[PDB]
């Protein structure tokens, strides 16, 4: 099931960093797997097409249990929004999911866990590039599985303008809750 954790020469190479990552000071310790459904797997920055991905992946799996203590976040982010092309593109959110404390997620829950924004699917416009849609891991005390600040509370992708006042990255929102960023997994979706 596990690829191996990407490499920072593997991040680089879809820019990762410095557009997710501002830089190679991240230290990634657990490895993901993802498949939206059989076939169609989320493995360092292959294409895959919009059509497999409607749905919160059907099974997700972590290398490593949490730290005691400690419970998983996954964020589910598209940084290429409204496009890849342009350089104004910023972070849409698109699935958190916290008190991850067990290492399978089955069409995104598992026991315990606390859904703090519901999937929806990446919905990306038309002839705007592939964007890196992106699954984030982040650390958590356990007493703060419930408790993220920064977080957006969005109308629809594209049909609304989303307000950008409080905007906040997921490499923000992780130094703002004191969470260490300790897995990461992409694909490319256009």
């Amino acid at each position: 099931y596990f690829q191996g954790i990407p490499t920072i020469s593997e991040l680089k190479k879809d820019r990762i960093i410095p557009h997710v990552f501002p830089n190679d000071k991240i230290d990634l310790n657990v490895d993901l797997f993802i498949s939206f459904k059989a076939g169609k797997e989320v493995n360092h920055g292959n294409v895959l097409d919009i059509a497999g991905t409607g749905s919160v992946p059907r099974n997700i799996k972590f290398s490593e249990e949490p730290p005691d203590g400690y419970c998983f976040v996954l964020f589910m982010v598209d940084p290429d929004y409204p496009s890849r092309l342009r350089p104004d593109g910023k972070e849409y959110i698109h699935w958190v999911v916290s008190g991850i404390k067990t290492k399978e997620l089955i069409k995104g829950t598992q026991k315990n866990c606390v859904t703090i924004l519901p999937y929806v699917g990446p919905s990306i416009k038309k002839g705007t590039g592939l964007h890196r849609i992106s699954f984030i891991i982040s650390l958590i005390k356990e007493e703060d599985k419930d408790n993220i600040t920064g977080l957006p509370h969005y109308g629809e992708k594209y049909i609304t303008r989303v307000k950008f006042n409080n905007y906040e990255s997921v490499h923000n929102i992780a130094q703002i809750n004191n969470m260490k960023i300790v897995g990461y997994n992409w694909c490319q979706i256009e």
